[PDB]
Formats: C-alpha cells, sequence, structure tokens
C-alpha cells in the first residue's frame, strides 16, 4: 500500500484505488497502473522533474529503504494477475530489488523529489510506475 500526496491530489496504484478515490477521480490510466484523485487537505510531497536513474525506494515487506539503479520509463510486458490481464504496462521502470504482493505504493525518490511508486514485483525485480511526466500534478 501507499500513495503520493501533492497539492490537492492523491496518486495511488489504480488496482488499489478505493471507492473514495473513484468518487473523486481526476485521471486514471490502466496501461500505467495509475489513478489520481482530488483531496480537501494540502499534501505532504514534491515531484521530481529530472532524468535520474538512481534513487531509493521503500519496501514494506522488509520495513526498509533500498538504493536502486532503474531503467528509463518504458513499455514492458507484465504477466496476468488477479487485477489485470496479461498486457504491456507503459511508463514502467525496472530495477533489481525485492518486491512482493503488498509492496505496491512504496515511494521511489531521488535528490529532486518523488519519482514514482512500486507497481510490479517478483523474480528479484521491482517495477516503478513513473510520475515525473505528469506536470499538472504541480498546478
Ligand atoms: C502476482 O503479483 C505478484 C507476484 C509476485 C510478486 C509481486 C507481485 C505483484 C506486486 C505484481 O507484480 N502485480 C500484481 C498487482 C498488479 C501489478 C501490475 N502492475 O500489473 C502486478
Ligand atoms: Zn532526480
Amino acid at each position: 500500500s501507499g500513495a503520493i500526496y501533492v497539492g490537492n491530489y492523491r496518486v495511488v496504484n489504480r488496482h488499489l484505488a478505493t471507492h473514495n478515490d473513484w468518487a473523486n477521480l481526476v485521471w486514471e490510466d490502466s496501461s500505467r497502473d495509475l489513478l489520481v484523485s482530488s483531496t480537501t487537505a494540502q499534501g505532504c510531497d514534491t515531484i521530481a522533474r529530472c532524468d535520474c536513474q538512481t534513487g531509493v525506494y521503500y519496501c514494506s515487506s522488509r520495513r526498509k529503504h533500498y538504493p536502486v539503479s532503474f531503467s528509463k520509463p518504458s513499455l514492458i510486458f507484465v504477466e496476468a494477475s488477479e487485477y489485470y490481464p496479461a498486457r504491456y504496462q507503459s511508463h514502467l521502470m525496472l530495477a533489481v530489488g525485492h518486491s512482493e504482493p503488498g509492496d505496491c505504493g512504496g515511494i521511489l525518490r531521488c535528490q529532486h523529489g518523488v519519482v514514482g511508486i512500486v507497481s510490479t514485483g517478483g523474480n528479484g525485480l521491482v517495477g516503478f510506475a513513473d510520475v515525473r511526466d505528469l506536470l499538472w500534478l504541480d498546478e
């Protein structure tokens, strides 16, 4: 679990969005596993606007943060799960690291701010849904 809170927006994994997220929907994209909802309170987070390929992510299944080198946002095949059919997920970045069911929503940060959230795992890999291209989150 986990979310980004920036301005009057909440960014979550689309497959973990609640009834309240859907009732306050701003934007969603199944191909990216992202959903953004509106909030009444002002958020706690800053979004990175950069091309960093290293950072640190939070892994809830270890209660620890790990440093990672990750690929640039790209179109990657993701196997079927209970939440999606087998498909290509866009704007996804991969790295070597631990991620299991439950770790989705953990934040990946570089020195400039939030980069994205955990969206895929298994096989000693961890995948992050990028949010750095969503410039409107800042306004
Ligand atoms: C079967 O899921 C796992 C198995 C081992 C390890 C980890 C997982 C989880 C985290 C995972 O990668 N996904 C399930 C939730 C939606 C994800 C997506 N973006 O399509 C895919
Ligand atoms: Zn950066």
